[PDB]
């Protein structure tokens, strides 16, 4: 059933998971993409997004997005870089 969402009576996931159009809880774009009812900025981080961190551990890239490749821990990496 349900987790989120309407007909969660707005129920939001936990530790920042996007909400589906379906109402489950999840971090795919299936889940964070279109259609997404709420916390759909899972991913993104950093200034441009109110400072916010990255769950996971992720380190928050130059560009807002969070992950743990080279590219988002390294170079101008905002947060969680190590
Ligand atoms: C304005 C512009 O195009 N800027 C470029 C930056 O967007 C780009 O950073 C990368 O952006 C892509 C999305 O366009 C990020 O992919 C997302 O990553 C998350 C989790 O890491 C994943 O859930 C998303 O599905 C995925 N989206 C897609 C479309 O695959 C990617 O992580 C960003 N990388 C970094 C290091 O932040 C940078 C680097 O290529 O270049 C700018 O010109």
């Amino acid at each position: 059933a349900p987790e989120c969402g309407e007909r969660a009576s707005g129920k939001r996931c936990p530790n920042g998971k996007c909400c589906s159009q379906w109402g489950y809880c999840g971090t795919t774009d299936n889940y964070c993409g279109q259609g997404c009812q709420s916390q759909c900025d899972y991913w993104r981080c950093g200034r441009d997004f109110g400072g916010r961190l990255c769950e996971e551990d992720m380190c928050c890239s130059k560009y807002g997005w969070c992950g743990y490749s080279d590219d988002h821990c390294e170079d101008g990496c905002q947060s969680q870089c190590d």
